[PDB]
This record gives structure tokens, C-alpha cells and sequence, in this order.
């Protein structure tokens, strides 16, 4: 039912299909978008943004793809818990201009994570047809850190 994992976990969506606004470095691991993929482990397993600066996420399918759905999650630094708990999503043809998800006539404010390792799926009713995605992070805990998944076909 147009709800398959666009490729996020797989590596089907390649690093640099994956961008963002900032993102955040310590000797020779970055906390990159190319991290922002659920379930990933590692040194740096998340996107985390320099922690200043209007901050989002973007993913370039690099075609027109239907999006249903977006799976949330978040990591710990150390035992320290970092997640999204609010976002908003914005569609993107060119990957320049933007165009919020509105919710009749007002964006709509997406509920997010309530811990770091629980994955967190929000159904798009109804799906957009974009060629990128953003998530921008409008509330977390501790600090702004997301891994991530995008559902639909296409």
C-alpha cells in the first residue's frame, strides 16, 4: 500500500541524496545527514546540526517519488538521550523553494519522538508527490538529533 522504506536503512538513498542545513564534527566523525538513517549504529549514528542556526533535514530522491509516511527517531550521545519531539514537514522540486505541509490552510505541526530509540512513524494524509523532503526539528530534548526513514514508492 505505497509504504516501503524509500531507502534510508537500505543505503538505497545515497549520502549525498541526503543534506542539510549544518551538521556537526569531532575529530574524524561527523554527526553528517548521511547518519540520519533509523536503526544505524556507530560513532556519530544521527544527524545533529552545529548546534546555532533555522535548522532542517533534506533527502533528494532524485525523482518524483509518493510519500506516505516518515519514521522518526532519535540517538543517544554517551547515556545522553537526543530527539526530535516536534517537527514540520516542506516539500521541495527544486530543493530550493519550499512548500510547507499545510494542514487546511495552517502547517501542520507533527508529534515526534518520546524517547531516543523508539522509532516514531507519521502517516502523510495525503501523500505528497515531491522530489525532496525536509524535516524541520521545531521542538527535542537536550539537543536536535534524528535518525529517519521515508515511506512510499515510486
Amino acid at each position: 500500500s505505497c509504504s516501503m522504506p524509500l531507502g534510508m536503512e537500505s543505503k538505497a538513498i545515497s549520502d549525498a541524496q541526503i543534506t542539510a542545513s549544518s551538521y556537526a564534527c569531532r575529530g574524524d566523525t561527523c554527526w553528517s545527514p548521511s547518519k540520519a538513517r533509523l536503526h544505524l549504529q556507530g560513532r556519530s549514528n544521527a544527524w545533529r546540526p552545529q548546534v546555532n542556526n533555522k535548522e532542517w533535514l533534506q533527502v533528494d530522491f532524485q525523482k518524483t517519488m509518493k510519500v506516505t509516511g516518515v519514521t522518526t527517531q532519535g540517538v543517544k550521545s554517551a547515556a545522553t538521550s537526543m530527539y526530535v519531539k516536534e517537527f514540520l514537514i516542506s516539500s521541495s522540486q527544486d530543493g530550493h523553494q519550499w512548500t510547507l505541509f499545510f494542514q487546511n490552510g495552517k502547517v501542520k505541526v507533527f508529534q515526534g519522538n518520546q524517547d531516543s530509540f523508539t522509532p516514531v512513524v507519521n502517516s502523510l494524509d495525503p501523500p505528497l508527490l515531491t522530489r525532496y523532503l525536509r524535516i524541520h526539528p521545531q521542538s527535542w530534548v537536550h539537543q536536535i538529533a534524528l535518525r529517519m526513514e521515508v515511506l512510499g514508492c515510486e
